[PDB]
């Protein structure tokens, strides 16, 4: 799974406690933290 700073496959592909962000500016998606700041959660 992609952890903070790490390519992910989809929204659930980021390591637990990390979300997936699409980086169109550089393609690929980089995972980034966010727990309370995200709906429900649980990866």
């Amino acid at each position: 799974c992609g952890s903070k700073r790490a390519w992910c496959k989809e929204k659930k592909d980021c390591c637990c406690g990390y979300n997936c962000v699409y980086a169109w500016y550089n393609q690929q998606s980089s995972c980034e933290r966010k727990w309370k700041y995200l709906f429900t959660g649980e990866c």
